[PDB]
């Protein structure tokens, strides 16, 4: 069923480095539309990832395709870092008066989620005249030295190639579900904050820290979101220090958790900065920092620009990305669809104890899996046989951090999909506790 | 002259929300559209390209192979990321590009999205393979904007003020000038003695046996289009293999024929780089780049040490392959070097007649023409290279410079005889006509 | 009583650097003699400092004083950094011996304390090949860039002076105080082990770790002493992961804590590296790194040495200032005298609420001072008057971190002495309950 | 032969337990006692000291008056901190250090044991005071070996092996050399070139306006007794005034008289530094150091950033003052500049009988005497160097090498004319001996 892919997949090992790929099972893609994905050998899949959320608007909208069609008729490319067009000055506009809050708002473009986390760490030191960042366990800002350094959800990020960015400090990020007997979300908050401020009150000077970085809800720790008052209590630390406040929005945002940006689940939080990526161009290379006015002034050129960022048609991408998540209501059907998967994996749970916890904030949610109920012990083995009967059966799924199912799928999906790729889980659960499912390295 | 109202409106619109560190400014050229050689800006007029959108644009504005491989792509599939899965344009991209880099010994690939982030991995594969910390970049290099590509460069100070520290373990060594030298000195001379300048961190400070590379441009950019001497190359090339240092190369700007060969490298003689990045041209100006490397090398991190989610998109993928295509089969690389040598004797001829032209490089359709304000003193005139640029756009040339004094020569390697000759003939009235104070002329270029 | 103390101090602040001096009250010192200070005004004072544990012998040991006078008619220095002299031949074998365990060791010196901790790093780094060290939030390691990094006990260690020495990571050290409402020591050991894990479960590698740099008990943070099986569990991990175990024994070494090396507080815990100062010399500027054989070879000169370090005449009163170690006992007096002094501090905190926590091993203490038993909200300006008092009636003590009271006098403090300031410590609570104390920046 | 039986056993012995690294080995010297010029090793042989421990003998070895203040002061306080409290002695000193200190500024001091110590300090209050990061070191300088100070160095290759990542934002920079020089260069094309190489990463990649300061050794000691060029000093210390750089100086070798003046930065017009660290001979060996700069620089930190428990131990503070004292008093800043020129004469004559000295480099009884293999190549002869200093151990004299083939020539500068001619007849016998090869020979020197 697999051959063409298996022989293709071969070649390609001896070309491709192995570092540049989480594998997980012999799926090569020849076209998709929607949720749909489509082989090389003809097998038809729902696509319960999206690309790592950046097929927010579906694969192939006819619109995104039509605007790319377009606009590569009359330029390919020509640098903004020198010169100017028009997909790129009217999308930049856009992103400043889109993005959270009312400040005024610049924008600088990236191709990556990456380069634009790496734009904040340099920003923030800029405006404030201060070197030391803090961002958290558990995260994922990119694969460059500066976003990379941030980031904390793989010991591969960090293996053999330091020294990393200087000046960096991790703190650990509130997990409401490996809690201490008897915590409450108010106890979770305030000890997270406490350790939060432990560094704080010993060797990082709050007057010299330029920024602190956060997802919002964290998408590789394994779709985690801050409580609330935690969140409250970090940005009134801010504030009150002079520390920009900062939220890569790169994998939650534009939809994703059914609000525009998943800051936009917290009350009354505007950040300083943020960076964008992933959906923003329907997988094309585009990103953008985006901070308030005065931050983004603190820097002369040429500080931070890429040769091939703003491209025009990736410009034209984003323009018909953005309005197909308007016209079609996308944000809102996230947070309809997602209330309703959110019910159905709930329901799954009383008929399978393997799944421990249910996350789920929009069309997107973390279904992580345990040995028991009360110790908690991950079960990888258990999340591996899932994602390969479902892959068996018709639904690309994958996991995060070894035991914990993802669900990303496009923000399109038709109901009728999204309930056949959930019927297929609910089968997998019951296959592998029948011990009807056995298997590199997968996953994280 | 009431011929740019369209763009300067567009233009101080665009400044308000997007943010000045983003554009080197040079004056108001919006493109709206693009074929070959030829622009045409929001207000209708038409220039030659001599930039290609900074070395992006070898096989020529919206080559119809490359525009149709795009369109035709995007029908299919957009995007799926290679970073979890696989598709079919990438596979045979990286495949080829494996096979097409310079040398014999086997290689592999790994995509990004920009030159920048390839410079970052040859950080990281050259310090896991080696187990080695420190690396040696080039002062005038350019590498990018990430903080380990940036770290890299020295071609602006505003590359490092206020965004440090940067990435430790780095140190920066002179690339040899060949125009300002002491007098009297060979090209024997100048190699010795800028060889003798980077063993100086090796005799103090630098433990060669540390050191997981030396990242060099073949000829910098940036730095004003400048060539290292072969003896040069060759003593650096050779030291490396000494001490179990990986000899690395950026062919982000100088490479996919611009040099008049397919690699900027092989103006050598038998030099095979361990580690290289490409970017730019590679798929027509859509965000593409990878890290090529010899297979040992590439096969020392595990995943996820470097990836994108973007990197290797398939619609970038199917760009690239149809421009390594044209590349080939329009013989890019060999008119480059026809076209090349052809327009170093005209700009040669051209500095008989304007003493302000103290220098003229070329290789290939690439070059940089320094403009001094005395033979002797070789000060620089950034002044009249500003007035020649102003008076080429003016006559429907588009060209920038370098370094405040250096005519950027890098049109499109398609550029038809037609228009190379209209374009040269432009400058030369423009030298004639900036003698003459007839042009005059906030922060413009480097 | 300090009319010429003053004039001089006043001059001196003309010309000596603020940043060189923690301030806390005009003591002129012009001789003593074991636990006895006497000011240029004649005042007297008893010794509860020992110059922050430098004194162990008392001052002026007729014994060391000798040493110094003999050696100096003899040779005041030649470097042992190009050649050798006796005196230090002869102390470098005997540290290698005396050092804690069996395994065959080898010895550095240094000049003090910050500078071994220097040589800790180095040494670590450069016999496992790896580059990250761990070290502990309310730490103190010394004022060199490399010690400096790891401290943690005064954000004036960082402010200005950055960026610090790259692929440092600060852990969380375990406090038996301030716990959540119900803890054992064991859910405390626990905690603050699963805290410990976090980095090397995110972003740093456990595999690149060159070492864990720890202080058996912590000095600077107050004299907070690690529990048995939190350390045994650090430990361990160490072990299993090939990361080298440091000790910092500068402060709390050379008997301080009751044996003659703090890390036998604690059992069966050999350590590949440790540092020495302070009490090595009698106060004279001599220190040494101490590591297991192999360790100490993995580096070729000049690596790590000083002109002035193992100087002759440091090394005869390093020499004579442990032969008295010995030969008067003081590891068991400091051991009895200790356990007493405990008993007399429980005693106090029956009579006076204030104090919170009474911390005690050896003749080292801490004596915490707060506002009320169950908040443990510090006190500061309660222990400022409290040693503001005792200076008053000739008891030289002083403050860690603001409400913690730092009691350290000579080993050889005479009974009668040690009855005589611990009369005037529990006057000096009574009167402050009474505001019969009144009162820039002082201590820490 | 049969007179080092003693100092070879308790070497063999010290070897198991004292860490190979702490020691730069020559030949087996074990030192018994001392006085003046003296040294008296274990085994009874005597020897004339031309190296002062690393000219931290200035005033010679158990000076009588600094021998009485450390036994006065032993008996009244071994130690109290004065990062605590205060002691008289150092109060005493404190204030003398920042009115002895060169140039009319106010100064401020703080106290180290090392000079290492105090060149960590200087990073500190350059960032602190300039709110700037990055630091501008020399090549072929020492200046510790603690982390701050140890990663300015660039004297050995094993102060950065295996050890790093070292401080970050330091860059290391060319020191002049005005031996190995380009044919027919005067000391002016030499100032002109290095400045022009000190100017390279300003002009590159390292900001001006960020850089805290430049740390200089006026004479570099370890990198072989070579001395700036006036002017080469000129134009860095006008180049810092103008960017807001502070302008520091390391005279923790070559300060307290060894040039023949008190600081060796008055062996240039007009130079008054914002921070210079002091130790060595501050103490007559005994542990201290001071960081001595402009009260304002000094005032740019709160405590506790930069203290240490046993810096400023009031027995070294009594010995230090004891040491100045005698400077004055027997005029051995005088005595240096005058005895110095004397040794110059003897090794330029040397140098006309014995053509392997390459260069006689001598500012005070300070000199580098470098050998080579042939004049005209100027090529390293190590081996000669390693022959002459075993020869002069063999017949009473003590000298090492710096850099292979370097002679160390520092005595104290309390040395009687009848020992320093003693000693320079010993020297001219070693090399007509090492030319006749009546001379033999783990790693020796640097
Ligand atoms: C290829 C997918 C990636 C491994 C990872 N996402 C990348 C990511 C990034 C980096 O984005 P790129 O540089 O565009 O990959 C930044 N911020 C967050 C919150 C992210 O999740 C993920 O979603 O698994
Ligand atoms: C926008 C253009 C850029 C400022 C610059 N070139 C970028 C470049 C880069 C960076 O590539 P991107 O990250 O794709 O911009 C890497 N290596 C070399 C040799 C380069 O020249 C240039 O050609 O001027
Ligand atoms: C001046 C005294 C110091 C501020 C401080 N102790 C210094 C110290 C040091 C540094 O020793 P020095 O470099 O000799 O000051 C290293 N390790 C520990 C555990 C230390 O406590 C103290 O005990 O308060
Ligand atoms: C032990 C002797 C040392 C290897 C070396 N000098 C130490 C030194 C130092 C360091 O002094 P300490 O830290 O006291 O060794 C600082 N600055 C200069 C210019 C120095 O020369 C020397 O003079 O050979």
């Amino acid at each position: 069923k697999l051959d063409k892919a298996s022989k293709l997949i071969d070649e390609e090992n001896k070309y491709y480095a192995r570092s540049a790929r989480i594998n997980y099972y012999n799926l090569v893609i020849d076209h998709a539309h929607g949720a749909t994905l489509v082989d090389v050998d003809g097998n038809k899949y729902i696509d319960l990832l999206a690309s790592a959320s950046a097929i927010n608007v579906g694969h192939t909208h006819e619109k995104v395709v039509k605007a790319i069609a377009d606009q590569a008729q009359k330029l390919i490319h020509y640098t903004p870092a020198y010169f100017h067009h028009v997909p790129g000055m009217e999308l930049s506009e856009k992103l400043a008066k889109i993005a959270p809050g009312n400040s005024p708002k610049m924008v600088s473009f990236g191709n990556s989620g990456s380069d634009a986390n790496d734009a904040i760490i340099k920003f923030a030191r800029a405006y404030t005249g201060r070197q030391y960042i803090v961002s958290y366990m558990g995260s994922y800002h990119g694969s460059t030295y500066g976003s990379q350094t941030l980031s904390g959800s793989s010991l591969n990020m960090t293996r053999k190639i330091g020294p990393m960015l200087p000046s960096v400090v991790h703190v650990p990020y509130p997990d409401s579900y490996r809690t201490y007997p008897g915590e409450t979300e108010h106890d979770v908050s305030l000890r997270y904050f406490n350790e939060f401020k432990k560094p704080f009150e010993s060797f990082l000077p709050a007057d010299e820290t330029a920024c602190v970085l956060i997802e919002p809800i964290q998408g590789d720790g394994g779709i985690i979101k801050a409580p609330e008052e935690y969140m409250q209590l970090v940005y009134k630390f801010c504030h009150e220090h002079g520390i920009l406040f900062a939220i890569d929005e790169v994998n939650q945002g534009l939809g994703r958790t059914g609000k525009m940006w998943a800051i936009q689940q917290f009350k009354d939080i505007e950040p300083d900065l943020m960076s964008v990526g992933k959906s923003l161009a329907s997988g094309m290379p585009l990103s953008a920092v985006i901070g308030k006015k005065e931050v983004m002034q603190s820097l002369d050129a040429p500080a931070h620009l890429f040769t091939t960022a703003g491209n025009p048609v990736c410009s034209a991408a984003s323009l018909a990305t953005l309005d197909v998540i308007e016209y079609e209501g996308l944000v809102e059907k996230s947070a309809t669809d997602g209330a309703y998967a959110k019910q159905r994996f709930l329901e799954m749970q009383q008929r399978h104890p393997m799944i421990g916890d249910v996350r789920m904030w929009g069309l997107n949610g973390g279904i992580e899996l345990v040995k028991d109920p009360k110790t908690k012990e991950p079960d990888s083995d258990a999340a591996t046989k899932v994602i390969y009967y479902a892959f068996a059966h018709g639904v690309v799924i994958i996991t995060l951090a070894g035991n914990i199912l993802r669900f990303q799928p496009p923000l399109v999906i038709p109901r009728e999909q999204l309930d056949q790729a959930l019927q297929v889980l609910d089968d997998a659960f019951t296959a592998v506790e029948n011990g009807e499912v056995t298997i590199g390295k997968i996953g994280w």
